[PDB]
């Protein structure tokens, strides 16, 4: 199995996204136990020989009618000697986020093995968004140590796959999806008129070129977890809304003009949804961003049920659906002719402030004679929006994620809306019943 074909839009779009600024997307797992980097380098020949689109590369004609065709190149894995317990962060930080993939000689991934001075292993996996969400990456890295460590586990080869766009039901493509997509967009434009929503507004101004992603972590432990799940449930909500509705009240304080509303968008994952579907253990990016714009002036858990009603309503009408044909209908052909559709993204589209959850990622606790913790991910942003948490349950945790392109966002700035966030939520676990 093998990708050559051209570039979908929706692929073509990341493609030049991740040219103005690097759009990446990664996990991070913590291996305990004796591990080989030789176990790891096989494991990586195998996850590659496994996934078409870790054996692909990009060509074009000086930036034009991009196409996959295959890569000779073997998944990098870069070996970091040494280190404290953030020393995880600070390869995302300084070399991880920041840096491009390069496409044209691929491949579309890059790796590294931290071996902390505690005698664990942290490991992360990169690849471009273009072929990854949170989903894709943490089953990669799951794959790796399987492959790597389990000599018990299956052996298979993953199929080449159409692009997302082409998978779509019916329904949702030709003259009846833009039908869709008109119905969508005059309702949501309707909201805006109604609500008047805030949205994340720079500190200061950055050129797309000049956007860079960092990453502020927090986590819950399963303690918090549990009272979250129980408090949720009995106020008729979940909690994706309870960490959603956390986020717009904190871009709420933050915000100059102190708005009553603010507009927040959910990636919805459409695996399951595609004709066929697509498993949770395949390479691709299946989500689009569905926005809600949020009353952020009622009780908090008015504002998480409100949140969970919107997006259940929106996913059973196909917006994530109709996100995919806008940027299949839009997405420019090349980046001489980008900045149009950049600068309406950004002013209008609904990554600009993502709460992006994948729910329970099911990673193994063992895997041969490893144990493993703190599985998680978090995404680059480009140009796409301007703040970002990336959520998962595993390993007995609730790990939350907040990416921010800097100075747009200032350090400072990230750091007041993300303890904001976490005082928001933990209030609203402990208030008294």
């Amino acid at each position: 199995a093998e990708i050559r074909r051209p570039l979908s839009a929706v692929e073509r779009w990341y493609w030049l996204s991740d040219q103005f600024s690097a759009l990446n997307v990664i996990s991070r797992v913590r291996v305990h136990g004796r591990l080989s980097i030789d176990d790891l380098r096989r494991g990586l020949d195998a996850l590659q020989a496994r996934h078409p689109l870790l054996r692909a590369r990009i060509e074009h004609d000086a930036g034009l009618d991009p196409r996959w065709v295959p890569c000779e190149r073997p998944i990098p894995l870069r070996e970091v000697r040494g280190g404290g317990e953030e020393q995880w962060l600070r390869e995302i930080n300084e070399r991880e986020l920041p840096e491009r993939i390069d496409p044209d000689s691929g491949p579309l991934i890059r790796t590294v093995a931290i071996a902390t001075d505690a005698g664990a292993h942290d490991l992360l996996v990169v690849v471009p968004h273009i072929i990854a969400d949170g989903t894709t990456v943490l089953t990669l890295a799951e794959q790796w140590l399987t492959l790597a460590a389990d000599p018990a586990a299956q052996p298979w080869t993953a199929s080449a796959l159409p692009p997302a766009e082409d998978l779509r039901p019916r329904r949702f493509t030709g003259d009846e999806g833009a039908a869709r997509l008109a119905e969508q967009t005059a309702q949501d434009e309707a909201l805006v008129g109604r609500h008047r929503p805030g949205r994340i507004e720079p500190s200061n101004p950055v050129p797309l070129e000049a956007r860079r992603t960092r990453l502020l972590h927090r986590e819950l432990d399963g303690a918090q977890l549990e009272q979250l799940q129980r408090r949720a449930r009995e106020h008729g909500t979940t909690v994706h809304g309870a960490l959603t509705a956390a986020l717009a009240i904190a871009a709420g304080h933050d915000h100059q003009r102190r708005p009553s509303h603010i507009a927040i968008g959910s990636p919805i994952d459409f695996r399951d949804e595609l004709e066929p579907p697509v498993r949770p253990d395949e390479v691709g990016t299946y989500v689009a961003t569905v926005p809600v714009v949020l009353d952020i002036a009622r009780p908090f858990w008015e504002v998480a049920r409100a949140l969970t009603d919107d997006l259940g309503e929106r996913r059973r009408q196909g917006h994530h659906f109709n996100l995919v044909t806008l940027v299949a209908s839009a997405a420019p052909r090349c980046m001489a002719d980008a900045r149009p559709f950049m600068a309406f993204m950004e002013a209008e589209g609904p990554i600009n402030l993502c709460s992006s959850n994948i729910g329970r990622y099911p990673f193994p606790e063992r895997i041969g004679a490893l144990r493993l913790s703190d599985a998680q991910f978090l995404t680059g942003i480009s140009v796409n929006g301007y703040f970002v948490a990336a959520i998962n349950s595993s390993h007995g945790r609730l790990f939350w994620n907040f990416t921010y392109i800097d100075e747009a966002v200032p350090g400072e700035r990230a750091e007041r809306l993300a303890e904001d966030c976490l005082g928001t939520l933990l209030s609203a676990i402990h208030a008294p019943q």
